[PDB]
């Protein structure tokens, strides 16, 4: 007999109250590392905050701050759209710098590389940050070279392109957040402790569900699912939505440039689905029945 509109509202608060000051720290933390390398200072390089922490999604305490550190200068190109298109200093050196200069700032024992991002926990600056290094990249629309969208690029060590949209992800949700009266990632939030709080009991259908995913999936939910004074009401208008209509759909990311679902993505529709009625069966009362 959970009172699901208690827990909801409840669920829906941020992580903490210091958010912000913990992204601020690690964001701060990084562009010290690069300004501190001879080499990568001299480099047009941004760093800056995405993920949950920017976006106001999070809530998880222990979640890392998800820092992107771009080198602007490289370039990758993606001409797919349109019919006939198609240096020294190269993205591996890149990211081998970057571990130098993480290293340099924070300790060898703060720091980790991974496939795609460097896992950066130090106690002594109080960071704790995923780390990803990234370069510019582009999406043509027309043929003409003013016509394309700009978003980063990740070049994982095991091979590949990886590309994403994080001004766009970010501008978005803000939107929505806006037109939502704030409910859009009120009930964010909402689902993502809903699923965490599955995978820790144990249902297995919550464990491929990722934050990123859910995100995507509740910015899908149109507006006029988020009104009203109840928050179980919007979580189980989502559920409902998103389950009915996901079979025909060709649905994007909150970006609303990339495909949520493909090969290029590591979960799928059939994962989506059998998540939704776990959570669904989840919060009603006195059900007597089990599939
Ligand atoms: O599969 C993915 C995973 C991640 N990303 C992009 O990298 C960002 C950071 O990747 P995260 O896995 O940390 O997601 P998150 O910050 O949104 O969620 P939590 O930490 O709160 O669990 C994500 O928000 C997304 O923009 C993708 O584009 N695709
Ligand atoms: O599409 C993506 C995926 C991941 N990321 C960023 O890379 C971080 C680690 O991403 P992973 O957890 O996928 O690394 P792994 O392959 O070693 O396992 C993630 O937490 C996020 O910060 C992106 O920025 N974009
Ligand atoms: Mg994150
Ligand atoms: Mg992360």
């Amino acid at each position: 007999s959970i009172d699901w509109e208690q827990t909801f509202r409840k669920w829906s608060k941020p992580s903490s109250e210091t958010e912000s000051t913990k992204a601020e720290n690690a964001e701060r933390m990084i562009k010290a590392a690069i300004n501190s390398s001879q080499i990568l200072s001299t480099k047009d390089i941004s760093v800056f905050p995405q993920g949950s922490y920017r976006n106001n999604t999070n809530v998880r305490e222990d979640s890392d701050v998800d820092i992107c550190v771009c080198l602007n200068t490289l370039v990758l190109s993606d001409y797919s759209l349109v019919p006939g298109m198609n240096a020294s200093y190269t993205y591996k050196q890149f990211k081998s710098d970057l571990e130098t200069a993480l290293k340099n700032k924070f300790g060898t024992l703060g720091v980790s590389r991974g496939d795609k991002a460097f896992d950066v926990h130090a106690n002594s600056y109080r960071v704790d940050a995923d780390v990803v290094p990234a370069i510019q990249g582009r999406l043509y629309y027309d043929k003409n070279h003013n016509a394309f969208i700009r978003g980063t690029c990740i070049k994982p060590d095991s091979g590949g392109t990886i590309y994403n949209w994080p001004e766009q992800n970010y501008s978005n949700g803000v939107n929505k957040n806006k037109s939502t009266g704030n409910r859009f990632k009120l009930i964010v939030r909402a689902i993502k402790r809903l699923r965490n709080h599955l995978a820790e009991k144990g249902y297995n259908t919550a464990k491929p569900i990722p934050s990123y995913l859910m995100e995507c999936l509740v910015y899908i939910v149109p507006d006029q699912y988020f009104t009203g004074d109840s928050y179980k009401t919007n979580v189980e208008n989502c559920i409902n939505y998103l389950y009915n209509q996901i079979d025909s759909s060709d649905w994007t990311e909150i970006n609303e440039i990339k495909y949520l679902f493909g090969s290029h993505q590591m979960w799928n529709k059939t994962q989506v689905k059998e998540f939704l009625l776990t959570a669904w069966s989840y919060i009603q009362k006195n059900l007597e029945h089990h599939h």
